[PDB]
């Protein structure tokens, strides 16, 4: 058995989100939830894409309920890919982190294997990491294409709630001013698929816990 | 290096009248009151270690109006347009503008008796989202934000809001005024001519 | 005086054929990823505390083909010329083109589970001839080997030998990648435009 | 459970093979090593193949070091086949072995599974017999696609250490000068196929325990 | 995690005129030297741990002439124009443009038993505005500050002023060179080509 | 088995002039000087267990020029071109020309107390290539790396890179000299006449 291995003919991952927590210690309300966070398909050129990691691009349910704070923390952000195509699929998934919005997106899977949390894997895997977001006993995740921000070295503690709106705008006048608002960003890219068109592959999970702080009416806060 | 100054200064002047006056303060050396203001100058970069602002009343018990305050974080979330937004706000006080005078011991340290009367509220310098600002004069912010308000997060860590309505004339009615008792640390001396 | 680098970073591409195609890496600072190569350039000499060489599949599982990995370390000794002879070497380990998953633990260090199926291989630093070797840049050692081979022993501490065959196209087919991850030790600093 | 059975898409082997063993008991020296043996493809039609069981051809290392001793015995000798292709391929593998060199090689599966220790299989699996070459601990090895040569049958327990060149004199001149030279032969067929053209199947690896005795210089061992 | 680097090297190549000329140097991987600038790239973030320039001279024990070194760190504040307004800096070190030497000790980290004559001075790397600052290149800097120069204090750290004066020609005399001795944490790989 | 010397040399004599001249030593008994060159050709082989170069001047407090030394070790490497590129090396020193007396003490090993401005740098004798090394001859040296600079590595642990510059004559002024003491362990002697 040491050694051995079984190529299945697919994979299959039950996805079962359970309800928000939500609590209000002293001062601080956390959260922690589950959302479906992107879609991914495949093409046999690379294709590069990124994702903010902040509470208003997180989580469309996340989005909602954090803008009746003023600022917030991340406790915890981990990002998890379960496929939805065969094992005959070609193609391949990966993701990193970059912290300085100024900074080039990267263009090749050799940069992109240089960044803090890269993980790869072939676009019809990973349906080991599924006890990340269903929240089950978590077995042998060795197989699991999912990644994690490392929170300790962020630039600061508490942001402040950005709107995409407002962001854009800032961001528009100097990319560097979004140092200020955002911690990281999520890069991912895809290739090593076999049609100049694209082909589904699978889909992507967040799963976060956030401290939330000094409450304001939602309409007040950009 | 770090230079120590606690202090109590008159911050601002306060007038009631008939109809709801939404303004807001920095908080920030520049702006918490004059005094600060030019002493602060002389060092670069601060630290609040404490910061509470005490609402002393000068008018007549029958003096009509109520002061209602509240802090806010992020410069660029619009300003509470109603007194409803405001006590949604964080450190949301509201009282009556004849009363607040047991908040004098916080002004002279005295020891103070029963406080729940006073009409003073604290900022909570832990949840700020930096501990060492840069001193600015309102000249510059004013200028920075105006490219941008974002900017302005990298530079001052919170707004103190304050509404006054309520009152019975059309015309500005003397209530009192509030004072500002700081505990502030100062690092990295400048002469203040070039302090901006 | 020593600094130390951990890092994992992609080190070759690799494709699957019909035929035989033996390659191989020189396991020095310059070959082992570009990432390195540069970072590296910046001190005269270095140490391999640990060095391991792991193939992370990308294509689908209907892909047939084997990867086959060992070591050298007399670059005067010939290269492999068939699988036979691969499998003589130290440190050789054959997985299928397709596998080889459960090495993406030693990749992200997160903490690995049943590492049997990973097709990972290891250098085994204490037996190499020398701790601290010089920072070569390929064009020199190039020259270097061109006028003996045996200049290269005083240079570089071994060869990753690398054969993928048993491929079903005459045609390359992107088989998977092998990342290098290791910990090394970096002393006596320079100019990096110095550095051959 | 009892009855049923799963064919996976494709089966996994990482082969690993660890230092090969040697010591010197009083007189004799004992190996005990894997090395790759043979490379396999299939095509529509059979393909007879044959290998000697003697240490010049039975491994490129062994050969090497077994030609400093004068003589030597088989204590053991097993051949495994590994896959390499998806349980897609077609085609079928068969070993058997054959003692008098003078002997014609089987022509067919029929006559071939006659002969002692033949095995047949799919061409798409045997990773079952990776315990034997990985020489972990063996589960159920009851689909491995391996044999062994019957030692003890042999035709005498010491032969001289010979080179391929004296041997291929030797037959040359008669092959049943071969006899007493060489124990057996391995015979190896491959059909069921589906091109006409060679399709790579999998490869055989050879496990092997040797006894040598009497030292001699190397270039003197012909 | 982190990967820690202590290292030495030339900042700065310095001349003495009859007349005051203040200039500057943000304390930051990229312009405090050329290796730094280098090797910093590879990473994203970095922390210092320590900073220090120290003032090495090459001139004559009869140059006239002298050197004055401070740091700002709102990069808003406008620069000293003099020496008393400079005095008032934190790091504030003066000296003959021909003294020195005794500084020396702290290059190549020796025993410094002879160091009340060293004009050398060190960052405040505690009372930073934060811990972790992104790698930024010059070009990329100068545009932002090019916006708002407030949009700095997010960026950089610090700023370290130099003021050479009391000159005997009004042509440019070669003093010495700035030294920067520094021990950085860096963290976030990155290819450095995207690093901007 | 081993033969220990600890002793203290004349090295090199030096020259100031108005443009950078780069210049090295190889670290080996025959080139750090003429004493040890000759007792060290009865040995076959030898280890440093201390080398350490120091500059003292000879010249008057108003000679203009400076000195800077450092380490590089793999002779294939180019030799700097500039003070610059030079600052980045293990043992980077540089100083006034007419400075450094202070490491007086190390040559006849005294109580050193002022050694802040000693112009004096020391070898990293433990992160050598190798322990034992050769002893070679400038000649036979010389022939080999004429080959191939890589056959060097084998045979000499580091060379010495001095540069002066900043002088006032285009025509060589005298600086002052360096002085070389180390402590080496002799091994397997053999007649001198037949060390090359
Ligand atoms: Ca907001
Ligand atoms: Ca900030
Ligand atoms: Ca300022
Ligand atoms: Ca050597
Ligand atoms: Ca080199
Ligand atoms: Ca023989
Ligand atoms: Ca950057
Ligand atoms: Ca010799």
């Amino acid at each position: 058995q040491a050694g051995i291995s079984m190529a299945p003919s697919a994979q299959g991952a039950m996805v079962r989100i359970r309800n928000p927590a939500v609590s209000s210690s002293r001062g601080a309300i956390t959260v922690l939830h589950c959302e479906l966070t992107a879609e991914i398909g495949v093409t046999d050129s690379i294709v590069v894409s990124s994702e903010l990691v902040m509470p208003y691009t997180v989580g469309t349910w996340l989005r909602g309920v954090a803008d009746n704070w003023s600022k917030y923390s991340w406790l915890s952000v981990r990002y998890t890919y379960i496929p939805s195509c065969p094992s005959s699929t070609a193609g391949s998934i990966h993701m990193g982190f970059q912290y300085d919005m100024a900074d080039t997106v990267p263009v090749s899977v050799n940069k992109l294997s240089n960044l803090r949390g890269y993980v790869s894997g072939q676009v019809w895997s990973g349906s080991a990491g599924l006890c990340f977001i269903n929240n089950s006993r978590c077995s042998d995740t060795s197989t699991a294409i999912s990644t994690t921000l490392d929170v300790s070295e962020l630039g600061k503690k508490w942001y402040p709630y950005k709107t995409s709106a407002d962001y854009a705008t800032a961001v528009g006048v100097d990319v560097n001013i979004a140092t200020d608002l955002v911690p990281a960003r999520l890069v991912i890219a895809l290739l090593d698929g076999s049609s100049s068109t694209a082909v589904a592959a699978g889909r992507i999970y967040d799963t976060y816990t956030i401290q939330m702080i000094e409450p304001t009416a939602s309409a007040l806060n950009l």
